[PDB]
């Protein structure tokens, strides 16, 4: 009167095997779609970091009139600025990992990834330089 | 003014260091704050993206408009985008778990948000495989 557990599980297994067969037969299409999306996300990531770096670069030389404010207050402002920037030093590291992995996989946008990375590393190294320049040139 | 503007940069520089460890605690306090801010902004972004996905994974189920070939194409793009973004939650785990391992002040909030993120990501995957199977009927 009752159906065996084995029969019930086998019915589910057959549904899964059919589903897996269909994904396997369309592996190439699936690969290309995922590759396109991975690049889209990577570009989104690069743009987010880039927009931020430029914002902090504008600041690292802006609001610079003469500074009738306590040397102490200006000091701790720069220390706050330095803390923010240090807090975000992980962003560029993650871009590298992402971009380099696709590069190592022969992703179709390798060359665009390559130049995008050196351009962000350049803007990043710049920000760290102008941050130091501002740091010592207030003690002088 | 030459001597005046030299007393200032000497008085501050004098108090600027009285014990290095206290200075270390201070900027550690500042870094922890911004590190937390970045995590929160990233978590809400992934949270928002995941919910948009769960919703899409159920608009029209068995309708007439699109044919089987078209619906299957749309579903494969859906799975593709989701898998393409599976690194999003990995990076948050790394960032959030590092703060927890340090004794960061918002540890509880962070631990709790990571848990809920994984739960929702897991059922996005689940629902996704359900929709896929349903299309083979």
């Amino acid at each position: 009167v009752l159906e065996t557990a084995e029969d019930i599980q086998e019915r589910r297994q057959q549904v899964l095997d059919r589903y897996h067969r269909f994904k396997e037969l369309s592996t190439l299409r699936r690969q290309k779609l995922e590759d396109s999306y991975r690049f889209q996300f990577f570009q989104r990531d690069a743009e987010e970091l880039e927009k931020w770096i430029q914002e902090k670069l504008q600041i690292a030389s802006d609001e610079n009139y003469k500074d009738p404010t306590n040397l102490q207050g200006k000091l701790q402002k720069h220390q706050a600025f330095e803390a923010e920037v240090q807090a975000n030093s992980g962003a560029i590291v993650k871009l590298d990992e992402t971009g380099n992995l696709m590069i190592s996989e022969g992703h179709f946008a390798s060359e665009t990834i390559r130049t995008r990375l050196m351009e962000l590393h350049r803007q990043w190294e710049l920000l760290l330089e102008k941050m130091r320049e501002k740091g010592i040139k207030l003690l002088q």
